Protein backbone atom coordinates (compact mmCIF):
# COMPACT_ATOMS: atom_id res chain seq x y z
CA UNK A 1 0.00 0.00 0.00
CA UNK A 2 0.94 3.87 -0.28
CA UNK A 3 -0.63 5.72 3.05
CA UNK A 4 -0.25 8.98 5.20
CA UNK A 5 0.43 8.88 7.94
CA UNK A 6 -0.47 12.05 10.01
CA UNK A 7 -1.95 13.67 13.50
CA UNK A 8 -3.51 16.74 12.60
CA UNK A 9 -5.85 18.65 15.25
CA UNK A 10 -9.22 20.79 14.60
CA UNK A 11 -7.63 23.27 12.27
CA UNK A 12 -5.59 20.76 10.17
CA UNK A 13 -2.32 22.19 11.90
CA UNK A 14 0.18 19.47 11.71
CA UNK A 15 3.82 21.80 13.32
CA UNK A 16 4.71 24.11 14.79
CA UNK A 17 8.64 25.25 14.26
CA UNK A 18 9.67 21.76 13.06
CA UNK A 19 8.01 20.18 16.20
CA UNK A 20 4.87 18.37 16.80
CA UNK A 21 2.75 21.10 19.02
CA UNK A 22 1.79 18.61 21.39
CA UNK A 23 2.80 16.34 23.72
CA UNK A 24 0.73 12.71 22.57
CA UNK A 25 2.76 9.12 23.81
CA UNK A 26 -0.23 7.28 22.55
CA UNK A 27 -0.40 8.77 19.16
CA UNK A 28 3.47 8.18 19.07
CA UNK A 29 3.20 4.31 20.10
CA UNK A 30 0.69 4.59 17.03
CA UNK A 31 3.23 5.44 14.49
CA UNK A 32 5.17 2.83 16.27
CA UNK A 33 2.78 0.02 15.82
CA UNK A 34 1.67 0.96 12.61
CA UNK A 35 5.00 1.85 10.85
CA UNK A 36 7.66 -0.64 12.33
CA UNK A 37 8.65 -3.36 9.84
CA UNK A 38 7.52 -1.43 6.90
CA UNK A 39 8.82 2.22 4.78
CA UNK A 40 8.77 5.60 5.94
CA UNK A 41 9.38 8.76 3.08
CA UNK A 42 9.96 11.88 4.53
CA UNK A 43 11.00 15.18 3.52
CA UNK A 44 14.67 16.38 4.71
CA UNK A 45 12.72 18.96 7.37
CA UNK A 46 10.77 16.16 9.10
CA UNK A 47 14.05 13.65 9.17
CA UNK A 48 16.04 16.46 11.12
CA UNK A 49 13.04 17.05 13.38
CA UNK A 50 13.35 13.21 14.30
CA UNK A 51 17.20 13.51 13.72
CA UNK A 52 18.19 10.16 13.07
CA UNK A 53 16.23 6.68 11.42
CA UNK A 54 13.38 5.38 13.29
CA UNK A 55 15.08 1.44 14.05
CA UNK A 56 13.14 -1.90 12.55
CA UNK A 57 11.47 0.13 9.62
CA UNK A 58 13.33 1.25 5.95
CA UNK A 59 13.39 5.39 6.41
CA UNK A 60 13.81 7.01 3.17
CA UNK A 61 14.29 10.92 2.74
CA UNK A 62 12.94 12.76 0.13
CA UNK A 63 15.48 15.92 -0.61
CA UNK A 64 17.29 17.63 -3.44
CA UNK A 65 20.55 17.28 -1.68
CA UNK A 66 22.75 15.20 -3.77
CA UNK A 67 25.18 15.19 -0.72
CA UNK A 68 22.74 13.58 1.69
CA UNK A 69 24.42 10.44 2.61
CA UNK A 70 22.99 9.11 6.42
CA UNK A 71 24.01 5.95 7.71
CA UNK A 72 20.63 3.85 8.18
CA UNK A 73 18.92 6.04 5.12
CA UNK A 74 18.11 5.61 1.89
CA UNK A 75 17.83 9.19 0.05
CA UNK A 76 15.69 9.81 -2.87
CA UNK A 77 15.47 13.14 -4.83
CA UNK A 78 11.94 12.82 -6.53
CA UNK A 79 8.34 12.32 -5.55
CA UNK A 80 8.48 9.39 -8.44
CA UNK A 81 11.18 7.07 -6.40
CA UNK A 82 8.55 6.53 -4.08
CA UNK A 83 6.39 4.82 -6.74
CA UNK A 84 9.09 2.27 -6.62
CA UNK A 85 9.48 1.16 -3.53
CA UNK A 86 8.60 -2.41 -2.47
CA UNK A 87 5.94 -2.98 0.03
CA UNK A 88 3.76 -0.56 2.75
CA UNK A 89 5.08 2.99 2.79
CA UNK A 90 4.24 5.44 4.62
CA UNK A 91 4.12 9.37 4.02
CA UNK A 92 5.94 10.14 7.17
CA UNK A 93 5.61 14.55 7.22
CA UNK A 94 6.13 16.65 6.35
CA UNK A 95 3.62 19.68 4.69
CA UNK A 96 4.99 19.60 1.81
CA UNK A 97 4.83 16.02 1.17
CA UNK A 98 1.53 15.38 2.07
CA UNK A 99 0.85 18.26 -0.14
CA UNK A 100 2.60 16.35 -2.89
CA UNK A 101 1.62 12.96 -1.79
CA UNK A 102 -1.93 13.51 -0.46
CA UNK A 103 -4.02 12.55 -4.19
CA UNK A 104 -2.33 9.74 -4.65
CA UNK A 105 -2.29 7.95 -1.90
CA UNK A 106 -4.87 4.47 -1.30
CA UNK A 107 -5.31 5.61 2.48
CA UNK A 108 -4.92 7.69 5.10
CA UNK A 109 -4.08 6.88 8.96
CA UNK A 110 -5.08 10.57 10.52
CA UNK A 111 -4.76 11.29 14.06
CA UNK A 112 -7.07 13.63 15.18
CA UNK A 113 -5.83 16.39 17.79
CA UNK A 114 -9.55 17.48 19.13
CA UNK A 115 -7.39 20.36 20.61
CA UNK A 116 -6.44 24.05 18.52
CA UNK A 117 -2.66 24.33 18.54
CA UNK A 118 -0.65 27.26 17.16
CA UNK A 119 1.01 26.39 14.07
CA UNK A 120 3.16 27.12 11.22
CA UNK A 121 2.32 24.03 8.99
CA UNK A 122 -0.57 22.49 7.71
CA UNK A 123 -2.42 19.04 6.32
CA UNK A 124 -3.77 19.67 2.99
CA UNK A 125 -8.05 20.42 3.16
CA UNK A 126 -9.92 17.22 1.79
CA UNK A 127 -13.42 16.01 1.83
CA UNK A 128 -15.02 13.10 3.36
CA UNK A 129 -16.61 13.11 -0.27
CA UNK A 130 -13.38 11.75 -1.38
CA UNK A 131 -12.79 9.38 1.71
CA UNK A 132 -13.96 6.29 3.34
CA UNK A 133 -13.97 6.38 7.27
CA UNK A 134 -12.50 2.49 7.35
CA UNK A 135 -12.37 2.99 10.69
CA UNK A 136 -12.96 5.47 13.75
CA UNK A 137 -11.41 4.68 17.15
CA UNK A 138 -11.25 7.20 20.01
CA UNK A 139 -8.09 7.59 21.59
CA UNK A 140 -7.87 6.83 25.45
CA UNK A 141 -7.23 9.90 28.07
CA UNK A 142 -4.49 9.73 31.19
CA UNK A 143 -2.58 11.67 32.84
CA UNK A 144 0.48 11.58 30.52
CA UNK A 145 -2.46 11.23 27.23
CA UNK A 146 -4.60 14.33 28.61
CA UNK A 147 -5.54 15.75 25.11
CA UNK A 148 -8.81 13.96 23.38
CA UNK A 149 -7.73 12.53 19.93
CA UNK A 150 -9.20 10.26 17.55
CA UNK A 151 -7.74 8.02 14.87
CA UNK A 152 -9.31 7.90 11.72
CA UNK A 153 -8.35 5.32 9.01
CA UNK A 154 -10.01 6.39 5.32
CA UNK A 155 -9.70 4.67 2.04
CA UNK A 156 -10.31 6.84 -1.41
CA UNK A 157 -13.96 6.20 -2.45
N1 LIG B 1 1.80 16.18 12.59
C1 LIG B 1 2.45 15.25 11.88
O1 LIG B 1 1.89 14.07 11.74
C2 LIG B 1 3.72 15.58 11.27
C3 LIG B 1 4.61 14.63 10.79
C4 LIG B 1 5.85 15.04 10.30
C5 LIG B 1 6.18 16.39 10.28
N2 LIG B 1 5.29 17.31 10.74
C6 LIG B 1 5.60 18.76 10.72
O2 LIG B 1 5.71 19.19 9.36
C7 LIG B 1 6.53 20.34 9.33
C8 LIG B 1 7.60 20.14 8.27
O3 LIG B 1 6.98 20.26 7.02
P1 LIG B 1 7.73 21.05 5.85
O4 LIG B 1 6.86 21.11 4.66
O5 LIG B 1 8.32 22.28 6.40
O6 LIG B 1 8.95 20.03 5.57
P2 LIG B 1 9.12 18.50 5.04
O7 LIG B 1 8.02 18.12 4.15
O8 LIG B 1 9.38 17.57 6.15
O9 LIG B 1 10.49 18.59 4.21
C9 LIG B 1 10.51 19.34 3.02
C10 LIG B 1 11.82 19.08 2.32
O10 LIG B 1 11.73 17.83 1.67
C11 LIG B 1 12.44 17.86 0.44
N3 LIG B 1 11.50 17.69 -0.67
C12 LIG B 1 10.13 17.78 -0.60
N4 LIG B 1 9.61 17.55 -1.83
C13 LIG B 1 10.64 17.29 -2.67
C14 LIG B 1 10.68 16.99 -4.02
N5 LIG B 1 9.55 16.91 -4.72
N6 LIG B 1 11.91 16.79 -4.63
C15 LIG B 1 13.07 16.87 -3.90
N7 LIG B 1 13.03 17.17 -2.56
C16 LIG B 1 11.83 17.38 -1.96
C17 LIG B 1 13.10 19.21 0.39
O11 LIG B 1 14.34 19.10 1.04
P3 LIG B 1 15.62 19.93 0.53
O12 LIG B 1 15.47 21.38 0.87
O13 LIG B 1 16.83 19.36 1.24
O14 LIG B 1 15.72 19.80 -0.96
C18 LIG B 1 12.16 20.07 1.21
O15 LIG B 1 12.72 21.28 1.68
C19 LIG B 1 7.12 20.53 10.73
O16 LIG B 1 6.41 21.54 11.41
C20 LIG B 1 6.89 19.21 11.41
O17 LIG B 1 6.78 19.40 12.80
C21 LIG B 1 4.08 16.93 11.24
C1 LIG C 1 7.65 16.46 13.28
O1 LIG C 1 8.20 15.69 14.35
C2 LIG C 1 7.86 14.36 14.49
C3 LIG C 1 7.04 13.74 13.54
C4 LIG C 1 6.69 12.39 13.67
C5 LIG C 1 5.82 11.71 12.64
C6 LIG C 1 4.35 11.49 13.01
C7 LIG C 1 3.86 11.67 14.30
N1 LIG C 1 2.56 11.46 14.55
C8 LIG C 1 1.74 11.08 13.55
N2 LIG C 1 0.42 10.85 13.78
N3 LIG C 1 2.19 10.90 12.30
C9 LIG C 1 3.48 11.11 12.01
N4 LIG C 1 3.91 10.93 10.73
C10 LIG C 1 7.17 11.68 14.76
C11 LIG C 1 7.99 12.30 15.69
C12 LIG C 1 8.33 13.63 15.56
O2 LIG C 1 9.15 14.18 16.52
C13 LIG C 1 10.48 13.69 16.69
O3 LIG C 1 8.45 11.57 16.77
C14 LIG C 1 8.72 10.18 16.56
C15 LIG C 1 9.05 9.41 17.84
C16 LIG C 1 10.25 9.82 18.70
C17 LIG C 1 10.39 8.68 17.70
C18 LIG C 1 7.61 9.52 15.76
C19 LIG C 1 6.89 10.23 14.91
Amino acid sequence: TLSILVAHDLQRVIGFENQLPWHLPNDLKHVKKLSTGHTLVMGRKTFESIGKPLPNRRNVVLTSDTSFNVEGVDVIHSIEDIYQLPGHVFIFGGQTLYEEMIDKVDDMYITVIEGKFRGDTFFPPYTFEDWEVASSVEGKLDEKNTIPHTFLHLIRK
